[PDB]
């Protein structure tokens, strides 16, 4: 496929509903060789199962909150992939209290710190740690949400973390471009995944979106997966520092009441 | 390839340097069945030659300035493609006097009229005329330039025509989405094509861009072609109403002096 | 006031509800010397009355559809105001048929032509015609709508006209800046004026906005009037080429129910 | 003046060059009653002097890094100003090592942490702490930089901090709007202040901008001061959640040589 010969690292797989799952499948469909990472013991065997379904057996632990974890992960990957062609960063976090209700009243200094560190810093942290191992022609992908551009009720500090993330896409795209590395983001529409629970009135949101979205349907991880496969293939060599909205046109329309 | 089974109409092929040429090749590479249109007698045989190189023999005349031309073209296409899956609109025009020097002093009411009619209206005009012939899952693609978003010296009224074009992408994406049609645009970086002559200090521009562009190189029609192939394939079903910048990151950086 | 000693030309006063009326009141309050134009005889006397109230007896006719009309109006204005400090462009138009329903089915070549000529070009037409009469430190102002940036139902081709006008603002600003002229636009929230009748379900829209606008209320021509007076005074010297949104925050929020 | 009867809290006055100084002068001129804070003792006396000149003797200490510091400062302020009308957040910070060179190599976890806490969170921290002391019709203001939207060399992690801060503005605005509070930011062009020394080749940058900025000159703290005074007065009632660029048009133009 259009990814044949590419060795890509996919983070964030937690379940079959995971966006990183849809991406991994698609990337695997187009012929990329995948490696995976899991956050903790809770997820290890699951990811190991999915990795094996995708012909991969490179499943390493990684908690983006620990510089040492990252470093150690990239050290284990090297042993088998001395050089690779990028990675998908499908990670994100904010303490529970954070995404519920009035942003000003919900936000706290420590939640703000955690939301940013895990959701925005982690991206560069990982690039930082594997810079040397990247082959020219490499692509780094990340996922964001409209909440970075607009104020979405309950999204709260995550909006700020995403804004921070998108800017991180630009600065990393500018600094790494000279050595063959592109860096982009997909601003996906809401999808029903593990992240759904945490957010207030989700199932209600997904119904409103479907009715007001140009394509009249919410996007699927399949959809996202295909756009991610493309963004990590040479087919997109002219795109770098870009936040591609894969939301069925939701963001460009207004008052589709 | 990822376009196999798609019947796409490609407008704008004038020469091997043409952006629509790079797109046609790529689309042909991924297995789409192409049909072409030519503006006048001057271009007919050329396009006919390229069409034949791409296994196509559907070469129809079309001058987007004539509603009747458009209608007649779509009538001839129907005879062979009763239903198709979209079209690439690689057309654009502005009288010579228009793109030279001080915008305020250069712009005139008639140049403004022509620049918009050909560069922005034509897009919807064509969708208008083939709406019925479009298969659900159809994608319409158009090409724009950064001049729509920023003020570029000498680009002058074309900036306004492009702004108009991009907005046209949104409104058409919103109205057609409900019936299976997506509409997008590629905001490409400057490429040396027939359009180069018309613009002041081009070769100088292309050198400045290469030095300040994240990927440190200007994009190629190959680059654009691949992004267009993707935007017209089901791989991008989640993207609609989007202006994807295929400019190597030029637009997201600043003062890369 | 902050406009003391400024002679500003106010276009578009049609009624006491008109955005041009609110802006005139405001600049008048702030100490600017005003001059007004009217489209035709049907509005001659009225505008003459309003001008009177605002202490002005410079009420010149002007139909922006005629370069000749513009040229002659600036001729008459010169007789009294050899040099002035800017003008407010509060004109917009699109044939009735264009504004209701499916954009793709409503939009027609002439409609698109008329929409962009009156709503977008006229702004520069006027700049062209008085460029030499403008004092250093002048400011030109125009009114846009979020329809330029997003796809709003029924706004149809007017969305493209405004997108084109907003880009007109950036080109004009970059062109005239070096000679002491700033050009800006105000993207106003929906207001109840003569534009009310001609747009499908306005009342429903003005109730939705209020509900969802951060300031929980639609803006008033007073509100816009004050941002307008500020954008044409030296208080906004550092601002040019900008589209300041005066919509109570409407556009920055998303899914506020 | 247009700020008569407003009690505004001005943060960040470090020197006569400080953007906070220009803004204070401006609001003072317009008739607002001011209160000031200083980061530490090194700046106690100075700020006390400036405040004096501006007819104010409310000079409270505040280190935005301590929720405790903020809480106590609003305690003291309450004693005299039980209810006030807004505050100017003119604070920014990132450890020296973060700002020079390749962003990817310069950025470090703590740097990123410190950058976002001081430059982005503090804005909301302060809102949180005085939310109940704010009068209806209040306005909060912050200063951003184009670095949030584009990738500027050496701005590095500060680009992400500002991106995060700009999104803070939209969330805060959507949250506090319903209670009579507007929140806006000013994206100012480069100015010569205490931020000058710490950024690589500032002088070269301030000469480039002047050359390429539509108004052909860098903005002054006076310029910003006036946009600031306007954004915190009732003249901007219809404006909230907005990032008004006060950069002489710099960001709207492209390739102006
Ligand atoms: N699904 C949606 O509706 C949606 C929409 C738009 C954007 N997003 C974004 O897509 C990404 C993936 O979300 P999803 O819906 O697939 O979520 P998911 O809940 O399935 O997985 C999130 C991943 O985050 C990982 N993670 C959290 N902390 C980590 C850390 N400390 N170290 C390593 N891994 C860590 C988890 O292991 C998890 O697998 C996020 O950036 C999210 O914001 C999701
Ligand atoms: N090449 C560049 O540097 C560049 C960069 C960005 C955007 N663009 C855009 O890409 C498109 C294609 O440009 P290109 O560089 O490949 O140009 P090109 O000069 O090779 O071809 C332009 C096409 O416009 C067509 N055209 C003009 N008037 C027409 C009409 N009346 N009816 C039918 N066809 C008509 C011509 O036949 C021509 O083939 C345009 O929209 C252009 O703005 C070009
Ligand atoms: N009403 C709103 O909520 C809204 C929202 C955002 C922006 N605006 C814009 O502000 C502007 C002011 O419109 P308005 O709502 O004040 O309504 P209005 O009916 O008062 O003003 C529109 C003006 O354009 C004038 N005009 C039209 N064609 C003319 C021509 N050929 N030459 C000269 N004058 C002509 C009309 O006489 C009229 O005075 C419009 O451009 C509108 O798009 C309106
Ligand atoms: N100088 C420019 O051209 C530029 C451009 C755009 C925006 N801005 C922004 O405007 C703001 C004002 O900066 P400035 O240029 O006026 O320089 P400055 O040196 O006058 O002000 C920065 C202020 O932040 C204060 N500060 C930092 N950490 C503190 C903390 N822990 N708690 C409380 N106060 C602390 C500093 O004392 C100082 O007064 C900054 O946020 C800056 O990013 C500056
Ligand atoms: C608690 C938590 C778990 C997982 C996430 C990931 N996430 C980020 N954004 C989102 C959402 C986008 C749309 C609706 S929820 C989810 C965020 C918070
Ligand atoms: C005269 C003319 C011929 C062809 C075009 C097409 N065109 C549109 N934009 C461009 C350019 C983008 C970058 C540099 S020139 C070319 C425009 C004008
Ligand atoms: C048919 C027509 C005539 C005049 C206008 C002027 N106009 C521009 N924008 C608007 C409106 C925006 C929001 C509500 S009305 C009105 C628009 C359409
Ligand atoms: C190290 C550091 C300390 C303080 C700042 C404050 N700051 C923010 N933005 C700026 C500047 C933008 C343009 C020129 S200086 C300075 C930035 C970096």
């Amino acid at each position: 496929g259009f990814l044949s010969g590419k060795r890509i690292l996919v983070t964030g797989v937690a379940s079959k509903l995971s966006i990183a799952y849809g991406i991994a499948q698609a990337m695997h469909r187009e012929g990329a060789e995948l490696a995976f990472t899991y956050q903790n013991d809770k997820l290890k065997g699951r990811v190991e199962e999915f990795a094996a379904q995708l012909g991969s057996d490179i499943v390493l632990q990684c908690d983006v909150a620990e510089d040492a974890s990252i470093d150690t992960m990239f050290a284990e990957l090297g042993k088998v992939w001395p050089k690779f062609d990028g990675f998908v960063h499908s990670i994100g976090f904010a303490p529970g209290d954070q995404l519920d209700g009035d942003y000003v009243n919900a936000v706290t200094r420590e939640g703000f710190k955690i939301a940013h560190d895990i959701s925005s810093y982690s991206f560069v942290a990982m690039a930082k740690a594997c810079r040397s191992m990247l082959n020219p022609g490499s692509a780094l992908l990340t996922l964001s949400y409209l909440g970075a551009e607009r104020a979405i009720p309950n999204y709260n500090v995550m909006g700020l973390a995403k804004a921070s993330l998108e800017a991180n896409v630009r600065y990393m795209a500018n600094a790494m471009g000279p050595e063959g590395v592109r860096v982009n983001a997909i601003s996906a529409g809401p999808i029903r995944t593990l992240a759904a629970s945490g957010i207030k009135d989700f199932r209600k949101m997904l119904a409103h979106c479907e009715a007001v979205t140009p394509i009249r349907r919410t996007v699927t991880i399949e959809d996202v997966g295909n756009s991610a496969a493309f963004l990590c293939s040479d087919l997109s060599a002219g795109i770098s520092g870009e936040v591609v909205h894969v939301d069925g046109g939701f963001s460009i329309a207004a008052m589709n009441e």
